[PDB]
């Protein structure tokens, strides 16, 4: 199956039909106000946060899945149809949806009329802009009347979705048909309350009608695709007290054959200071200064078109700092465009919102973002520097770290689990990278506070220390670090033991005590121990850059003595000291995570890939023998047939699903560089094209999802719908896979002291040109691949031959030639 | 407008059409497993708790509102229609829905075929039973194939509704078409987990088909009313791994004209002990012992019909202990049947679940139930005695009381507000009543624990004490009690002061400090102070029955000195000591609550109703002048045009809505007995028929709701949709209105020492016969009304004339004649 294709030259994914398997969406807006739009126009919009400021209403778990998005109702002499197809689901002459960078296009054609919409949230404007181009393709005349639809969300998801007792009575909105530039509306529910803000919906034509109550608009005994006003041929011009409010404007267009009209809408998170909140001393009308302007800069096609480019350039500039030329377009589009893109949504989304994220329970994770930053520091160091400090601030003076944080209020959340003992080291992982990208040792000296509590601020370095030493303090009799609530994945909870339903495994209570340990953590800390022992050293804290350096080794050395199976690494030593993931169990002998993660860190790594006396090698050989799937590497194997009380949420999952014998994309990219690390270039790549969606276009139907995005969860060999990927769009895999090709496969990877060129792509890719902007200097890396396992590139920089993996950092505005053969 | 009528003789409300304004529902099941069914069959089912054990999926905020209930798909030679009309919304020949006591009937007729369903949850069976009677009314032959639908809810609402990341992968279910008695299914999602339970769906015929995945059943690009399998003429026999699972069974029926077939379904919260959980040592199949039986007792029409009666009798017995004979059927049906019924749903529902209650955030309230018990002690004292102890147990040794409690785990909840300073006295209000009903001073000596914490248990008396003295400790410079988070209604939060959105006013933080006081509380405590000073006295704690007695008076006396406006009672003294609800403000001078509640308690009450020098009188005169509406008495007046920072959630509401100038039914019945208390019988009644739905049948369209139920919130004079009632079905008004007629209007009201007959019904009702079962003896109260304001009844018990309002308690099996003229 296939439903579209990639148009690289245009930097976009094209879709043939609305009969996609599952709704495929794009993420609009990269700064403060993002919108989510299904190729069906289905989806919704929010400012900063969607838990709290959900501009508009979406309903998951819908029948059919996803009826309800931004819609245009069109009546052609009693004919009502929508190009979104949804909701009316009409017979279309032609249809197509193209995803873009910051935007998407929806175009629909029924009965001699063409409606095309441009969807985009443009830069600087906390508003989703829409540019319509209803064009008439008929010899005859078409005289149409157009209905625009939207369903506001009363600003708050948890309260809105779920709490109707207070909620149905607060829905007051204002109308202003005679607006300066056209005619609009202003959802202001709760504004009389503490709110000093609202949303604006408009069109740039004097609307000859409108509506602001849904039932009024659609009438009872009804569906969306059966909307009542669009069929009546005009608008009931409802006005709302209570219940659910929507925005609409009645518009008619008359167009000679081929004739056309342009219509621009403007949905905006409009907002005022408190003082100028009111147009009254009554305080009964909303200040509309800051919204008149809004719809004011977006009131022609010249401006809407003008904006379209602005961002195009925005992305267009944006992709430069890393790009590629090769034979494997499949590769190219994903690094170049679509993956570097998928990387971005995450920087901003954390894992808050997706179509699998109700984006209520989830703000931004400490762990998901620190790992998210890697994928992003190179997109925009400046923006990134802040996150480090925004995320670091959710740091306890304990060293212990807020599992996550509420995006909007920028404050810690205990809402979803607590006591995850690996978090603390993340800080170092993403952070240490900042500097590699920039050389900015400035951020260490920035002062970062503890828990957001003022007066506590310390240079960000203490946040690196605290977390480093959190482990050192917190480890088990094996010298192995403690798992607590969990290492990485939250499905491994040794200290839970629970038979009473109704309590999530992440909120559920965690029992005091243990001798319990994670080898996945120990692994990470052997990577990051050094991450900070060094940065601390360049600090001139030489005496404490060794202590730190030493604690890794006790730990380096205790991760082979005590976490080794002579074939693979132990998943963990559970609660009373017994192990987990030994060959000594029926189910779950091999767990992929210490495996990939302990080789990236370099543990048990020998002379070459030829040498098989290297635990590195034995360790990967096996995931190869055991975990590895054609679609990717299941988390561990085999999955469970019974509920391991002692472990936690892990076995709750049927076999083949998720953290239970499911392919956890995220876990996968960790192992690849292990292949590269190891020198098994050919293998890694095979892995990377394995869990990779560039190469996804093939069986769009196996996936049922977006062929352009790294989706956590592609179903397991054990499961019936294996090759079933869910939760696309918001997986650290976006950030961790870019990494690999960024830095380990295409081996263009930075350091504090120079740019390191070291490819390991297997023979599949024999030639490429990587251009990476570093420190202002462009590096043009033309490379010759011949594929020897354990082969390496020799560098010839600027015509002269050099030693190292390394290139000296070059003065800006300078352009530098690297040639490396391997 | 009107859409049905009352059929008293049958004890049921009948409906003509599915084109009701808003969905009208009934509550099935009175013990452990209740289901909610819209007359459209729309709704859902749960065991004990619906937050946690939602058997099946409902979606609020649906378009149209409420597509999705229990549905039967019928195909008549390629013709698919549903009698629920919903979801397919087809053209019906004839249609009708009758609500019942514990059940409802849905009957639909299209194209020469008749399908009638009986819906009921029967006694002892934690299952909703369905009895279908597809009958053919045609001269020709109809050969049909029938599809039954249901959409399971993965047991947990908060997790299910909102949390799709883990959720879509756990949906494993089992099928067994060849079941002993017919063919069925067993939603067992999470069962491999801590669950030791599940649900069973069946029919009693070998099903010639089935389905257990929704999309599979309906296919994509689809709605419910456009289900895909019902149209194909057979079932895809889906089986589910992950996603949303449903239950269906393919059934065909062939019937001569007038010929008919009977079909019984059985949806059940089936459950096992842990040990016998498994049919395997594999633990990969669900024990089905306890479910085979389930569908086993319900596998003929003889048993289904047999059960129908059992409960009919159940209610049928149930209404005896209080009933009436009069001219005002309008009155009769509500006391007798429909109100005493509405009373019951509440005992069980608290305010957890309604169609306005997502029934996730809300378990059972301390305050809503204590007040709920009043309405119910007489239905079933035994059941009631436990609640007192179940609810009392959510009592802090502080005296301070858990605002509410999680129904299922039976434990306190801080989820929704905390620090409500009136709660504590509720305990006395409902509890003291227990005894009046029964004489059971046993419950005081029951031992009730504190916070559910063992070892703390004390006779329930300390729970009466604690709460009594909680106030005494907690009062303001006026000697008035403190409001804290709130008195009664949660919209009056003096100590909040908040301009930052996103925090509910009940969870939001409450500021330490105050001189803030509620007069509504003070009022209550003057009613309950005595409630317990006496019970304590009959204890022989005479020395402490006076201290207690005294604290009322300081308080009786401080409620007129300090809470009086010479016209009405002060709503409260706010945070720095300034008052609220004085005639001294533009908005909100008169607040109905101290008014009704301070006259029920008897404060400022004079010689008669003629006397107008009585604050009682001035106080009600005014609510009459100010608050009183044709539809009922708005909470206070006038409502707000601006947000009183100091007050809290109160002004967030537009004028005319809810706790803001909205008719708060609940507040209303408090005042009536004030009229009765006062002697203004004629007025009270006028009030009671005023906010009363018996008399609701009139303009079914003003209400948009169930004409048989007390709905909190009927919109205000100030609001546009005034006469708009929302949130029907779960208002303490059900419990508090029964009270009034129970005890004050029809004046058949109990005490510790005898039965008190004292009507005050105004002249509208000149004659009645009340039969009330007390202490085993039936009391037949034939009464003669002539209506003098301040008139009273003289009693002639058993032919001989007596003095008092009082009748001596009569030895059981005895029947007693009361004649009273007034
Ligand atoms: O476990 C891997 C990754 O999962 C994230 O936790 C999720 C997880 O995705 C899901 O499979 C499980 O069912 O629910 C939890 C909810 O938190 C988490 O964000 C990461 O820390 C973790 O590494
Ligand atoms: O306030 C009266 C009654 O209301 C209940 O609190 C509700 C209330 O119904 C609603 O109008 C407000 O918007 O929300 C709160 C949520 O708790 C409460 O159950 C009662 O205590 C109270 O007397």
């Amino acid at each position: 199956m296939r439903y579209g294709h990639f148009d690289d030259e245009a930097r976009e994914y094209v879709i043939t039909t609305p009969h996609t398997p599952y709704p495929w969406i794009n993420y609009l807006g990269s700064e403060q106000f993002f919108s989510l739009l299904s190729h069906q126009a289905g989806g919704y919009s929010f400012y900063r946060d969607a838990k709290m400021r959900r501009l508009t209403r979406y309903r998951y778990n819908n029948i059919p899945a996803d009826a309800g998005g931004r819609y245009l109702y069109v009546n052609d002499g009693g004919d009502v149809w929508t190009p979104s197809w949804l909701p009316v689901k009409a017979d279309l002459d032609h249809f197509e949806a193209r995803h873009g960078l910051g935007y998407s296009t929806i175009t629909g054609e029924r009965n001699g009329v063409r409606v095309e919409t441009l969807f985009f949230v443009p830069v600087g404007e906390n508003a989703e802009v829409q540019k319509v181009t209803v064009t008439n393709t008929s010899d005859s005349y078409k005289s149409l009347t157009l209905f625009s639809f939207v369903e506001f969300c009363l600003w708050n998801a948890q309260d809105d979705q779920t709490n109707y007792q207070r909620n149905l009575s607060i829905g007051e909105v204002e109308v202003e048909q005679e607006s300066p530039h056209g005619s609009a509306i202003y959802h202001r529910t709760e504004y009389r309350e503490r709110r000093d803000h609202y949303a604006v919906f408009a069109v740039n034509t004097q609307a000859e009608g409108f509506d602001t109550d849904r039932d009024t608009f659609v009438g009872a005994y009804n569906s969306l695709g059966e909307a009542a006003v669009p069929l009546k041929g005009e608008s009931a011009n409802s006005v709302a007290s209570g219940w659910y409010p929507i925005g609409s404007h009645s518009v008619a267009v008359s167009l000679a054959p081929g004739e056309s009209r342009e219509l621009v809408y403007v949905l905006g998170y409009v907002e005022n200071p408190d003082e100028e909140k009111w147009a009254d001393d009554a305080k009964q009308v909303v200040n509309k200064e800051r919204a008149h302007a809004l719809l004011s800069r977006f009131a022609t096609s010249e401006q809407t078109d003008a904006a379209f480019a602005a961002l195009k350039d925005y992305w267009t500039d944006l992709l430069s700092t890393y790009s590629v030329s090769s034979n494997d377009e499949k590769l190219d589009r994903m690094v170049n465009i679509w993956n570097q893109y998928q990387c971005m949504v995450t920087f901003n989304m954390s894992r808050s919102a997706s179509f699998f994220e109700t984006g209520i329970g989830r703000g931004m994770g400490f762990r998901d973002s620190n790992q998210d930053l890697l994928g992003f520091v190179h997109l925009i160091p400046e923006r990134a520097r802040e996150r480090i400090i925004d995320i670091a601030s959710t740091q306890f003076a304990d060293g212990s770290a807020y599992h996550q944080y509420q995006p909007l209020t920028k404050r810690g959340n205990n809402d979803i689990g607590s006591g995850f003992n690996d978090d603390p080291l993340w800080l170092i992982a993403g952070t240490a990278a900042y500097i590699k990208e920039t050389g900015d040792f400035s951020i260490l000296d920035e002062p970062v506070p503890f828990d957001n509590e003022p007066g506590s601020e310390v240079p960000l370095f203490e946040h690196l220390t605290r977390s480093f030493e959190f482990t050192v303090t917190h480890r088990g009799p094996h010298g192995l670090p403690l798992i607590g609530r969990a290492d990485w994945n939250d499905c491994l909870n040794l200290n839970c033991f629970s038979t009473t339903p109704g309590e999530s495994f992440q909120t559920i209570e965690n029992q005091a005590g243990g001798v319990a340990e994670s080898t996945f953590i120990a692994a990470q800390f052997v990577l990051y121990g050094e991450q900070y022992a060094e940065l601390a050293a360049r600090r001139g804290l030489a005496d404490v850059a060794d202590r730190a350096r030493g604690h890794v080794a006790e730990m380096r050395d205790a991760l082979l003595t005590d976490g080794w199976d002579g074939s693979w690494f132990l998943r963990a030593y559970d609660y009373y000291g017994n192990p987990i993931g030994t060959d000594a169990h029926d189910e779950g002998k091999i767990w992929i995570e210490p495996q990939g993660f302990a080789v990236m860190a370099g543990v048990g790594v020998g002379e070459g890939p030829q040498d098989t006396d290297a635990p590195a090698i034995k360790a990967l050989d096996s995931v190869n023998e055991m975990l590895a799937t054609d679609h990717g590497m299941v988390l561990q194997y085999p999955a469970y047939t019974t509920y391991q009380v002692h472990m936690g949420e892990v076995s709750t999952y049927p076999p083949g699903y998720k953290e239970n014998g499911g392919i956890f994309c995220h876990a996968n990219p960790w192992v690849i560089i292990a292949e590269t690390v190891v020198g098994r270039g050919g293998r890694a790549f095979d892995y990377y094209k394995r869990i990779t969606p560039a190469y996804r276009e093939d069986i769009s139907d196996v996936h049922r999802l977006e062929p352009y995005v790294y989706a956590q969860m592609i179903a397991g060999k054990e499961a019936v719908r294996h090759g079933e990927a869910k939760n696309s769009w918001l997986t650290g895999t976006a950030a961790w896979n870019f990494v690999t090709v960024s830095q380990y496969l295409l081996g263009v990877r930075p350091e504090y002291d120079g740019l390191v060129v070291d490819p390991q792509i297997g023979p599949d890719v024999p030639s490429f040109t990587v251009t990476r902007v570093a420190r202002g200097a462009t590096y043009e890396i033309t490379v010759t691949n011949s594929g020897t396992d354990g082969s390496r590139g020799r560098l010839v920089v600027d015509g002269t031959p050099v030693e190292g993996n390394l290139v000296p950092y070059a003065p800006a505005g300078s352009t530098v030639r690297v040639d490396v053969t391997l």
